[PDB]
């Protein structure tokens, strides 16, 4: 029942979904910190804070004591950090009364780090979720105050999981804020041994490696959607893969061998099983179905030929 003065720090839409939830549930958000304007585009959090008449602060860094003081001045009870791109110095961590609380996109201690959502999908996890944690100095080492899980379906991409977590996160956050205001929060220490780090995604890593199993390639295709998107090079042309299905049939064909190319898809042998490419997007072109591809890029997918 204690109305907490909250400083909200966040940047992307995922973060904006959480701010919107805090406001909508009558929370006392005293200030909003977002990353400085980007080439010059304002963040989804900045846009929403503004529309709501909230003071926005965009220090390029919290290292300067001048910037740290902006947090001090707001005399906050807790600082909620959701996808805010700046490192918080221990000094700032100690400033709000109840400290800083972070909404992390994984079921900690698994997937500490930068790309928890994409990595849980890529790794083949059966589920993800969000962990609301009491921020500490390391990279996502804080005690877990709350966790909500969400299963990862076979049709999920990092994009849909983001959607799912953007809906789960706010409720977990509001619940946790209630517990902190009530003194009923039950902090759980992270088991170091269960930790894994969700390293950033790169376009280099998204390039299709046919020697992998069709299952993992199919997972990469989903996990790397919307960014960086799995891709292969054909005639020095980067081609993004939007959809593929796995054909659980063993092949003696070398990885990369096109086994079939028709309306049903372009089947490619992998290191284990067959990957059926369904939607590909040649650079600077539209995302085309296998049939469209056979009409405009036939020579790229001749059965018997080997990709890559």
């Amino acid at each position: 029942s204690e109305s907490l003065r909250i400083i909200f720090a966040g940047t992307p839409d995922f973060a904006a979904r959480h701010l919107d939830a805090l406001l909508s549930s009558g929370h006392n958000v005293v200030g909003v910190f977002t990353q400085p304007d980007r080439p010059l585009m304002p963040s989804p959090v900045k846009v929403l804070a503004e529309e709501k008449g909230l003071p926005v602060f965009q220090p390029v860094s919290l290292r300067p004591q001048e910037n740290q003081q902006l947090v001090a001045e707001l005399q906050a009870d807790v600082m909620v950090v959701v996808a805010y791109g700046l490192i918080l110095p221990k000094a700032v961590l100690e400033m709000p009364r109840l400290g800083c609380i972070n909404v992390h996109g994984s079921l900690l201690p698994r997937w500490r780090g930068a790309a928890p959502i994409q990595r849980s999908l890529w790794a083949g996890d059966a589920e993800t979720g969000v962990t609301i944690m009491q921020m500490d100095v390391g990279l996502d080492t804080g005690d877990m105050l709350y966790k909500l899980s969400c299963p990862i379906t076979a049709e999920d991409t990092s994009g849909t999981l983001y959607d799912k977590l953007a809906e789960l996160g706010p409720q977990g956050l509001i619940t946790t804020l209630k517990q902190l205001a009530d003194g009923t929060a039950k902090p759980e220490v992270q088991d170091e041994t269960l930790v894994t780090y969700a390293e950033k995604l790169s376009k280099e890593e998204a390039r299709i490696d046919w020697s992998l199993s069709a299952a993992q390639l199919e997972r990469c295709i989903r996990a790397f959607n919307p960014w960086p998107m799995s891709w292969l090079e054909i005639e020095g042309q980067p081609v993004k893969v939007w959809k593929a299905s796995v054909i659980d049939t063993a092949t003696n064909a070398a990885p990369g061998t096109i086994l079939e190319a028709n309306k049903q898809g372009i089947q490619v042998a992998t290191g284990d099983g067959i990957l059926n490419l369904l939607s590909l997007q040649p650079a600077g072109k539209k995302a085309m179905s296998a049939q469209d591809l056979l009409n405009s890029r036939r020579e790229w997918f001749v059965p018997g030929n080997r990709l890559v």
